[PDB]
């Protein structure tokens, strides 16, 4: 019947981790290539459980997971800035940096970035329609709306976007759209960038969830000016892609499911909702691994993840977990996905995961609203495949 | 009871041209790197068709489809030998190269080597039961044993019989196993010594299978030197990976179903015909594409395949044909599976088909027999992954 596969046109496949359990995905222990041992967690309670449970941590560890051989020399370079980067702290130096950028990105704060969000929507599909009826979905929203709202973030001024705009989709894009020269540069300038947008913060400070996260921290002696740099970069480019695939792969799922986005568009208040919880919850699959190492032993369920091992959280396929999501392999608006794994879980929960929810929902409602006559649209010329994969992530649509 | 998925412990992942078809498998056209046209051909029924059709080509050809993108002298290197190898040559010349190696090939043929097979068997069995019950199957005897028949087929003398086992099982072998430089270096090692085997068959001829056809051979103007140093290659090594991981895939496919493991035993003559098939057809799914070039508009179905046009067949999905075979991705022994695509189909049908029938049943009957405690050794101890997959193809086993 359905299974867990690739959404079409997709330019990855899927981990291959997902395809190492036994029947019935049980806590499944494997050996990394440097001999440290770490657990693939696929079940969708297990991961809750164990991603709040206090005793795993994100810092390094002389066993931390890591699930390809590396020279340890930029391993070593990895870990020195791991202090300086929130998704690597834990507790309590987790809890306090967290919230020197909390109060900005509370569901109330991220609301406040509407009235903005709707004119780049506007704007962007007004030249959507005003050029040709067949559109690439990927480069006329996906990929600008959110580079603009992260801007919009940090305070950058529509002069610099333009620039920052285009570093971020060369870091985002797929091997076959920019050089492994093209991304190392791109990431130096925004390194450069990110540097002087905080010297810049500093003096003439600006209220804005960069501007206010620099000011609560030089209240502090917790970053010198390369720490502010890479935490910059950090709450600025840490859920571009995520989010940037889920304007495109939703309506990919809702063009491809007409009935299901003929009954959204009838009921865009009553299902609008529960469509952004399944697009987040059933594209988890292409998302990465969470990873931790026990510092202590854990026992869950009759097994124990001992000291010093990590877990390897599936989250994808938390996701697809059958006994918490009946039918999980069926995209369906109408189940209940309220409870997914999309933006984890426990202490590091993305702190973006409102204004996520937001510039998922406008653009699904935007297109939506605007574009009664939606639907998936063949292209110019055949699909094509590079080692047998769409080279690019493009959703060509018309209405 | 479906989802086509690699099997357990396998090293690589399926291919990602399973992934680029819409639902019902329709044939379905991609753009290849170089900007030719090609068509993925996934149907039972269209894959016979086609295979079945003298319109098509498998010689070079400036659109041959070509799935990576590839240095031009490289592909003039491939180009310049396909003159040698009977898989890259159309008939007529197909036809009366072919026949010279058929005679020792047919089921007859297969069929005298069956006392030579057992004793073959019955050697490496005695060297894994001595050794200790927790055995390595590939190891023991999926690797070795199909090596010394390719020795007895072209009457290699037992002293050099270790190091061609050797070489041939480093070019099977996983890029973790052994290196490409290591690869290579065996490959090399293995064209001097094919030529050199040339050479001793043209001065002291045998009545072998590579003896036989270099004579025949002889009696034309087909081949100079390093053509039949090529065909050689072919003849002896174009079917050993595939029988190596048959014999490994089919004892886990027995394990794996208990009970149609006990059924086997209980009527080896009418169901091991029947496992035999299986075997080849499940397994197909982790073979590789079989590739034509169109000669000429070849219409199919409601589409026509111009001219400059490729197909990619891919044949392990054709074997996992809903339409062909009732719950097709079910392992089941009892199923009609004679029609199976495993071998391939019109003029270029595996020429070693009944050897490799005859090795891979021998070897299911040998160890089903032999040890009626047969089980899998797995479950226990953590597996090794590295960047997420079995680094190297094993099958541990114990009785
Ligand atoms: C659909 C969109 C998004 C998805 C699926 C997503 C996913 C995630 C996940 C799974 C984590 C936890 C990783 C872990 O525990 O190791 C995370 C953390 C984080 N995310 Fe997002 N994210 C999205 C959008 C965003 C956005 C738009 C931002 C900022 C503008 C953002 C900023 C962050 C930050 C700063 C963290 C670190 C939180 C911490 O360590 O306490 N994310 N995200
Ligand atoms: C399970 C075992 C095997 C499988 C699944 C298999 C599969 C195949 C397939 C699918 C083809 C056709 C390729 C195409 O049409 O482009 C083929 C051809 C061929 N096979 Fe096999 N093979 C196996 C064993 C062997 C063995 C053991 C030998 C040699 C002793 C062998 C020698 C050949 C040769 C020489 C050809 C070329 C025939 C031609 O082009 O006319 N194969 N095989």
């Amino acid at each position: 019947a359905k299974c867990p596969v690739a959404p079409h046109g997709w330019p990855n496949p899927l981990l291959p981790e997902y395809d190492q359990l036994p029947e019935g995905r049980p806590l499944t222990q494997v050996t990394m290539p440097s001999g440290s041992k770490a657990w693939l967690v696929a079940q969708h309670d297990h991961i809750q459980r164990l991603l709040a449970d206090n005793r795993f941590s994100v810092e390094p560890h002389p066993t931390f997971p890591i699930r390809f051989p590396a020279p340890q020399e930029l391993l070593d370079m990895i870990a020195r800035d791991a202090k300086n980067l929130l998704v690597t702290m834990d507790p309590p130096r987790h809890t306090r940096v967290r919230q020197m950028a909390l109060p900005d990105f509370t569901i109330k704060a991220a609301e406040k970035l509407r009235p903005r969000m709707q004119d780049l929507i506007d704007y962007y599909l007004d030249k959507m329609e005003a050029e040709g009826a067949p559109a690439d979905l990927v480069q006329a929203l996906a990929l600008p709306f959110p580079a603009q709202v992260i801007c919009e973030l940090a305070g950058i001024p529509e002069n610099d976007r333009e620039i920052f705009t285009r570093n971020a989709a060369i870091m985002v894009g797929t091997r076959h759209s920019y050089t492994m020269e093209q991304k190392l540069a791109a990431n130096e300038e925004l390194m450069k960038y990110f540097a002087a947008l905080v010297t810049e913060k500093q003096s003439n400070p600006t209220d804005d969830m960069l501007g206010n996260f620099i000011a609560r921290a030089g209240k502090t002696d917790e970053f010198d000016h390369h720490g502010l740099t890479l935490m910059t970069k950090m709450l600025l480019l840490a859920g571009y892609e995520f989010i940037v695939n889920r304007i495109a792969l939703g309506i990919q799922a809702l063009v491809e499911n007409p009935e299901q986005l003929a009954a959204l568009r009838a009921d865009l208040p009553g299902l609008m909702p529960k469509t952004v919880d399944e697009v987040l919850r059933y594209y988890s699959l292409v998302d990465e691994i969470i990873a931790r190492v026990a510092l202590e032993d854990v026992e869950i369920d009759g097994v124990t993840i001992k000291a010093g091992e990590g877990i390897l959280v599936l989250k994808g396929l938390g996701d697809r977990d059958p006994s918490k999501y009946p039918n999980p392999d069926v995209f369906d608006i109408h189940r209940d996905s309220r409870d997914h794994l999309a933006f984890g879980y426990g202490v590091h929960q993305c702190l973006g995961q409102h204004v996520a929810r937001l510039m998922l929902e406008m653009c699904l409602t935007s297109l939506v609203e605007r574009f009664p006559g939606l639907h998936l649209v063949e292209g110019d010329e055949p699909i094509e495949l590079i080692d047998g994969l769409p080279p690019v992530h493009k959703l060509t649509i018309g209405w």
